[PDB]
């Protein structure tokens, strides 16, 4: 299949309540396009279809956007992730 891989940017990760993380993307007529997204509340095919209808981007970039923004929230995931206890009270 056809592909283009959509160059994207971390500017922000924030862990004071919510989860949040704020992206740059480059666009092709030449819009720079910053985005925010929940790690717990928001799945990357949902913010995908987002930045397709309002043409920040391509059909041909949804793929490699998807894989993407998966990645980010993993590595996000495991960097604010802290010690837990079980309590058998």
């Amino acid at each position: 299949s056809m592909t283009s891989r959509p160059k994207l940017r971390i500017l922000n990760v924030s862990n004071k309540g919510d989860r949040v993380v704020e992206c740059q993307l480059e666009t092709h007529n030449r819009k720079m396009v910053t985005f925010k997204f929940d790690l717990d509340g928001d799945n990357p095919e949902e913010i995908a279809t987002i930045m397709v209808n309002n043409d920040f981007i391509l059909a041909i970039e949804r793929e490699s956007f998807v894989d993407q923004v998966r990645e980010i929230i993993e590595k996000a995931d495991e960097m604010l992730s802290e010690d837990v206890s079980v309590e058998p009270e």
